[PDB]
């Protein structure tokens, strides 16, 4: 009975039943929901992810580790500015053989990077938004954010705590809580782009997916689980997509760095726009480099993957979708490990 949900449901249904027909040269099944059928932005980047996302799990880099034992030498707060700390972890861990020939060269093909026990640990999709949508974002940002673009960090969730009110019940993010404010406004400005990366989050990890709708669903049902329950569930009303959170950072470098907030197991996905045209991805854990251009995106397991990116030269904007623990946890959920790469074949 919550239309939003129940679209970036469907998204993620009918983007699955592309990517298996891609695959076996059967058509593939229509969407009735014709909040998809009939948008034709939306349809046609579903169209265009399928193929990336095809193309990336043809397209497999393995490290002779798992996840597991990665996260178990990482300390709670080790977000990579320790440089002792990260050459030994780097020992430890290295590329291997199918990654570190010698000096790498940049990576500009999807593809995706796998542990030793077939776990995704990162995955990248150049080109995976059509220039239609990274339009709609473009206007959206623009809007908000008015060197053309006023410089920062900008965070939006439903169900969140501000930093001071951590043993609190959580609630509206402040910059959603007016009705009318700038926030809303964004947030009303991008469900077609919030669909579409949902949708690709379920081509990765299905049941990290479906355990994040499921978590937007007891939130908005259960109004004790919250401060403020009827701005939570206005804004749940429009939130399209299955993450806990949605950070817009405008015009900003980034250093190499692990994320340390959020799941140790979450996979966070970045949608990097703006018009400009040396954008790079470092991760030095992989020994590579990946070409980061507007409507270019990665997903990855942030809280393990060592990830920056330079300076660039124009305006650049990112999109990070990510995870907040404690809502599993307030919802009664579960938080699942890492898909398999194999689980995108199990039809
Ligand atoms: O620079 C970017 O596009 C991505 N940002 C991050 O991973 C982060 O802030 O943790
Ligand atoms: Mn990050």
């Amino acid at each position: 009975t919550l239309p939003s949900l129940l679209l970036i449901d469907e998204a993620a249904a009918v983007l699955g039943r592309m990517i298996q027909g891609l695959r076996t040269g059967i058509p593939y099944i229509h969407t009735e929901n014709d909040s998809i059928k009939a948008n034709p932005i939306l349809r046609t980047a579903l169209w265009q992810a399928a193929y990336v996302l095809e193309k990336a799990y043809r397209r497999r880099y393995r490290v002779p580790w798992t996840a597991r034992r990665y996260m178990r030498e990482l300390t709670p707060r080790q977000d990579g500015r320790n440089a002792n700390r990260e050459a030994v972890m780097a020992k430890e861990f290295p590329p291997g053989a199918e990654l570190n020939s010698d000096h790498p060269v940049q990576e500009i093909l999807p593809a995706m990077i796998i542990d030793a026990e077939d776990h995704i640990l990162f995955c990248y999709l150049p080109s995976c938004v059509s220039p239609a949508i990274m339009t709609i974002i473009d206007a959206a940002v623009g809007t908000l954010a008015t060197c053309k673009m006023t410089p920062g960090v900008l965070t939006f969730a439903p169900a969140w705590w501000p930093v001071g009110h951590e043993n609190q019940l959580p609630g509206p993010a402040s910059t959603l809580k007016p009705p009318k404010g700038e926030g809303r406004m964004f947030l009303s400005d991008i469900p077609i782009a919030s669909a579409l990366v949902g949708a690709i989050l379920a081509q990765i990890n299905q049941p990290l997916f479906e355990s994040g709708v499921k978590v937007l669903r007891e939130l908005y049902s259960n109004s004790k689980l919250t401060k403020d329950h009827s701005t939570v569930s206005k804004i749940i009303e429009i939130w399209f997509s299955p993450f806990s959170s949605l950070s817009l950072i405008v015009n900003r470098a980034t250093p190499i760095h692990r994320d340390t907030s959020g799941p140790i197991e979450g996979m966070d996905i970045l949608v990097t726009g703006g018009n400009y045209s040396n954008g790079v991805l470092v991760t030095p854990s992989f020994n590579r480099r990946w070409t980061y251009n507007p409507g270019c995106v990665v997903a990855l397991l942030g809280k393990l993957v060592l990830h920056g990116v330079p300076e660039v030269d124009g305006e650049r904007y990112c999109m990070a979708h990510f995870w907040r623990e404690r809502l599993f946890d307030a919802a009664g959920v579960p938080f699942p490990y890492p898909s398999k790469w194999q689980e995108s074949y199990t039809n």
